[PDB]
């Protein structure tokens, strides 16, 4: 099992 | 067995 | 972006 | 994206 | 029993 | 992609 | 920025 | 990107 | 298991 | 088994 | 930058 | 098992 995740909500 | 999923919601 | 997989198969 | 995939299968 | 299982969401 | 091969041959 | 992986896989 | 082999076969 | 975070409100 | 996972979402 | 690999094969 | 991971958000 794998899991990404990646989010860009930066300043 | 095999699952695979993708989604793409980034910011 | 999230990314899944999951296996679950004899070797 | 979904991608499934099951077998059973005798080898 | 063989299986291969490809997938290309790559950002 | 996905690429499945299963057998059960006597040799 | 977020970037997260998690993977539980024998080996 | 993602890539999965998995095989079971007598040798 | 792996967690990346970073932001930059910096004055 | 093999899995082989990569993915770049980099600054 | 993730790149991600596990291998369980006999040898 | 390996993983890499790198992210730049240097100042």
């Amino acid at each position: 099992k794998l899991v990404f995740f990646a989010e860009n909500v930066g300043s």
